[PDB]
């Protein structure tokens, strides 16, 4: 229980949650990704480190639906440009 | 020629229509499969732009569901840690 965090999609306490705020690359023009970010632009919602007192972590399922998610939506987008010749 | 879906440009005789009312499936209020599919991407799809395509096949229908599922989750959860 003190090896648990909780999720901040679900609220379940894992062992095995991933951190929000490590980054996931480390590119040379502008900040990493972070799962933070992309769970950011999958959602709409502001997710953001400064707010210590909510959950900072993401357990592997709601992982596993993040990861649909994004590929879903980068799918979307990628189509939308080609269909307007962008 | 078979209809064009909107997401991956698959040509498909079982493409389904992106403006006709159905109840939104966790909602259960009017909704389209173009309203869901501008939720879930942020993107406006509207039937006005004649040009593109009004259709979306089965398969990626399959991918809006868990899309909606998943951002109706993370807003969920985020009313209740910002509950009164
Ligand atoms: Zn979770
Ligand atoms: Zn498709």
């Amino acid at each position: 229980s003190p090896m648990d965090a909780l999720c901040r999609v679900c609220h379940t306490a894992s062992p095995r949650c991933l951190p929000l705020f490590k980054p996931l690359d480390d590119p040379i023009s502008g900040k990493p990704a972070t799962l933070a970010s992309i769970l950011s632009y999958c959602s709409g919602l502001e997710i953001l480190e400064a707010e210590l007192f909510l959950p900072h972590h993401i357990c592997p399922d709601c992982v596993a639906k993040l990861r649909l998610s994004l590929e879903f939506k980068r799918s979307v987008h990628r189509m939308d440009r080609i269909l307007r010749q962008t």
